RNA sequence: AUGAGGUGGCAAGAAAUGGGCUACAUUUUCUACCCCAGAAAAUUUAGC
């Protein structure tokens, strides 16, 4: 297994694992990621009965920034770009899942498209009745929310 | 007057058959895009 990397610690990748798959495990699945991972990635997992990404540089780089990061500074934003269908998305998810094992608080929007398109219960705010409610897609979130983070609630 | 004008009136129904016009969707429709997204819901006439 050439291709496959025995390291499931994402805390431990480097450049030497790169281009070899990583195994998340169900629990990790069903804990990290109710939302984050891509549709067609999710029929991969169901279909293979495991969840296994490969290590690439983008994510390496951007885990070697995350583990060098001063907590006192402000929060420094960090942007992956690139053509359609490049990884970026696998790439985030593999930065949450590190995150999630070092006790991070995750704030995950699996897709932001979602929520300014196709939005058939949309209300008028209580609180400031110049803004709009999305209660479907507001709760919708705010169960994997809980789902991820149900031990820091 | 087979020319030019005035006045009023003339409104039509039945089938049997032939044709024409419209919409007819899941391989569909709406939005973004111009193709990796999100939501909704037997007879018979021609042609190659
Ligand atoms: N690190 C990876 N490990 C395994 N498969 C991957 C990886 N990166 C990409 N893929 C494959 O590529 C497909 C598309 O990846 P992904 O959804 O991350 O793309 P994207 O660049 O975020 O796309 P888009 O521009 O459409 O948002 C994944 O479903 C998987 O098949
Ligand atoms: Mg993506
Ligand atoms: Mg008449």
């Amino acid at each position: 297994a050439i291709s496959r990397t025995n390291e499931n610690d994402p805390a431990k990748h480097g450049d030497q694992h790169e281009g070899q798959h990583y195994n998340i495990s169900p629990q990790d699945l069903e804990t990290v990621f109710p939302h984050g991972l891509p549709p067609r990635f999710v029929m991969q997992v169901k279909t293979f009965s495991e969840a296994c990404l490969m290590v690439r540089k983008p994510a390496l780089e951007l885990l070697h920034y995350l583990k060098n990061t001063s907590f006192a500074y402000p929060a420094i934003r960090y942007l992956l770009y690139g053509e359609k269908g490049t990884g970026k998305t696998l790439s985030l998810c593999h930065v949450i899942h590190f995150c999630a094992k070092q006790d991070w608080l995750i704030l995950h929007i699996p897709d932001a498209h979602l929520w300014v398109k196709n939005c058939r219960d949309l209300l008028q705010s209580s609180y400031n009745k110049q803004r709009f409610d999305q209660p479907l897609e507001a709760s919708t979130w705010l169960k994997n929310f809980k789902t991820t983070n149900e031990r820091f609630l």
